[PDB]
């Protein structure tokens, strides 16, 4: 599968990220069992990336683009849209489905 987007709290419902814009997010990343492996919130610094530059996993590129500014949403991302068969040594196991809690704070 690809990425599933499930709403947590609504955004403005009008402003969606376009290619080339910088997305400013807080996020928490968990394995399928629920284990947290990464979180911008624990660092108390929002994470920024530019849509369309493949700075993030494909599930983020296609999933965050479906969110409106101010929305919090749950992205469930299959391995093909994530770290794949390889995963990430000691962080993300092979063939892992990941769950991201993502809040799109603003676009720059």
């Amino acid at each position: 599968m690809g990425v599933q987007v499930e709403t947590i709290s609504p955004g403005d419902g009008r402003t969606f990220p376009k290619r080339g814009q910088t997305c400013v997010v807080h996020y928490t990343g968990m394995l399928e069992d629920g284990k947290k492996f990464d979180s911008s919130r624990d660092r108390n610094k929002p994470f920024k990336f530019m849509l369309g530059k493949q700075e993030v996993i494909r599930g983020w590129e296609e999933g965050v683009a479906q969110m409106s500014v101010g929305q919090r949403a749950k992205l469930t991302i299959s391995p093909d849209y994530a770290y794949g068969a390889t995963g990430h040594p000691g962080i993300i196991p092979p063939h892992a489905t990941l769950v991201f809690d993502v809040e799109l704070l603003k676009l720059e």
